This record gives C-alpha cells, sequence and structure tokens, in this order.
C-alpha cells in the first residue's frame, strides 16, 4: 500500500489527534500542553487552546455537539465549546495523567482513564462523576465505548485488557466480564471494530492481539507479530479488511485482518509514532509522532 499525504503539522510531539465528523478539521493535543485545531483541506491553523499544563493525551469531539474533550497529565479532564471557544468546566476527580478521554454517540457521558489504575464516567450535562470503574492494578492506558452494546473495553500495564458491562450504569453499574489474558507486557491500546464483534490490543510485547467475543465469551484469535519496541496505537480500517498499528519502532504497519499477516510497513526515520485515528466515514487517517501529525488517505500500490 502507499500513503497518500493531505496534510502534515510540524510541531511538538503529537500525543493524540481527533478527527471532526463533518467538517475538515483535526483536534491534535501536544506534549506541550496545548491543542492545536487544523482544518487539514486549507492547512490553516483556526484556533489554539491552553487549558493544561504537561501533554496532553486525550483529545475527542462530540459526534454532534459544538464540544471536545481534553484529557491531560495533570489529571483535568476539561470540556470545550470550539464555536464559543471557551472552556466550559474541569472535570476534577483522576489522581494521576489521564491518558484518555472520549464523548459517547447517544449518552451524555465522557469517559476517561488514567494511569491512577481507574476509569471514570462523567454525565457531562451535569457535570458529575457516575461511575469509577477499579480492578485493574497498574496505569489504564487506554478506554473505549463500544459502538452499539454497553460495554467498555480497557488496556492496562497490568498486562490485562477488560471488557466491561456497564448495561447497570445505562438503567452493579459496571462489572468486569472479560479479563482478557494473553500480553506478557503491558497493554498500552485497545479498540473495537465498528460493525464487527472484534476486539484489538497493542502492548509492550510489541504485539498486536485480535479478540472476538459474543455476548457470553470471548477468544483470542491471532496476533500479528513483527514491531520491534512498544505499539503505543492500533485501530481497525473502518472500510477495508485491514488492521493498524503504530509504534516506537517509528513504523506504521498494515496487517491483513483475515490472516494477521504484514501487508505495508511505512516508517519514519527520526520520529516514534504515538497515536493513530481514522476518520469515522472517509478513508481518511492520522498519525501523531515526535515531530507533530500526519493527515493521509491508505491507497494500494500504484493506484
Amino acid at each position: 500500500m502507499e500513503m497518500l499525504t493531505k496534510f502534515e503539522s510540524r510541531s511538538s510531539a503529537a500525543k493524540g489527534v481527533a478527527f471532526h465528523p463533518t467538517q475538515p478539521w483535526i483536534l491534535t493535543s501536544l506534549h506541550n500542553g496545548r491543542i492545536q485545531l487544523w482544518d487539514y483541506r486549507m492547512g490553516t491553523l483556526l484556533d489554539r487552546f491552553d487549558g493544561h499544563d504537561g501533554p496532553v493525551r486525550g483529545i475527542a469531539f462530540h459526534p454532534t455537539q459544538p464540544l471536545f474533550v481534553s484529557g491531560g497529565d495533570d489529571y483535568k479532564v476539561n470540556v470545550w465549546n470550539y464555536k464559543s471557544r471557551k472552556l466550559l468546566f474541569s472535570l476534577c476527580g483522576h489522581m494521576d495523567y489521564v491518558r484518555v478521554c472520549t464523548f459517547h454517540h447517544e449518552y451524555p457521558w465522557i469517559l476517561s482513564c488514567s494511569d491512577d489504575q481507574t476509569i471514570r464516567i462523567w454525565n457531562w450535562q451535569s457535570r458529575n462523576c457516575i461511575a469509577i470503574l477499579t480492578g485493574h492494578s497498574h496505569y489504564v492506558m487506554c478506554a473505549a465505548f463500544h459502538p452499539s452494546e454497553d460495554l467498555i473495553v480497557s488496556a492496562s500495564l497490568d498486562q490485562t485488557v477488560r471488557v466491561w458491562d456497564i448495561s447497570g450504569l445505562r438503567m452493579t453499574d459496571a462489572i468486569v466480564k472479560f479479563v482478557l489474558e494473553g500480553h506478557d507486557r503491558g497493554v498500552n491500546w485497545c479498540a473495537f471494530h465498528p460493525t464487527l464483534p472484534l476486539i484489538l490490543s497493542a502492548g509492550d510485547d510489541r504485539l498486536v492481539k485480535l479478540w472476538r467475543m459474543t455476548a457470553s465469551k470471548a477468544w483470542e484469535v491471532d496476533t500479528c507479530r513483527g514491531h520491534f519496541n512498544n505499539v503505543s496505537c492500533c485501530l481497525f480500517h473502518p472500510h477495508q479488511e485491514l488492521i493498524l498499528s503504530a509504534s516506537e519502532d517509528k513504523t506504521i504497519r498494515v496487517w491483513d485482518l483475515n490472516r494477521r499477516t504484514a501487508v505495508q510497513t511505512f516508517r519514519r526515520d527520526n520520529d516514534r509514532f504515538w497515536f493513530i485515528t481514522v476518520h469515522p466515514k472517509l478513508n481518511l487517517f492520522a498519525a501523531a509522532h515526535d515531530s507533530g501529525v500526519m493527515v493521509f488517505k491508505l491507497e494500494s500500490a500504484w493506484s
């Protein structure tokens, strides 16, 4: 495959990137504590947001509201209105670095996870913490809402990937359903497939593991082997049978979803990769690395 780069930013190390679902924008959250809002079709910096001290690793748009949420090493989860350009409020409660923060697609909820070993669910309408998910015995490096079920998946340096049942909170509020074992070192990332009952996880063991799950059970399907340093991030290609991973070995790797064989490796000479994301509708990906952010299309070779 080939990488068609549509936009690159040169900046302090990027930790997070978020695609706007309808506008041609990305938010970037940087090691220096700043959040950039870019138009990647025009190549223009639309806005800058100062609300954190230290790196900002969590960043996400609300799918419909004029909001985005940021999470920082200063423990704060900040909710912003990007139309009025105001910091609406800070959700305090986490006692260590925040690694991820996202909005739910239906309920007025924010999800965050932290080095303090907890996942927190907040109601951004009431500004209250409505659930604290405990059980992990080390940093929770990632957590994600399921796109169609009342489930959360989380990844921790305790070497486990947890799938939680949050049906109770939707109506005990949260109960661990699966404690997935298999990674031999800490797990840095976890992801759901947008329509298939699959889970991706990636960790310091250099492995990207593919899991499948039913309502009653789960199993490891296979492992993508090849990265030669910590894997920072992984995701499903939404519109193709492909897996993508990003690693401190300075590569983004594309893998066959059906066979978990290597399809294509992209390298950067000097930049470790910290994060990758995909647009919910378009063949559009973003990667965050030591020197900034890149937005690109993934195309078949000599297309």
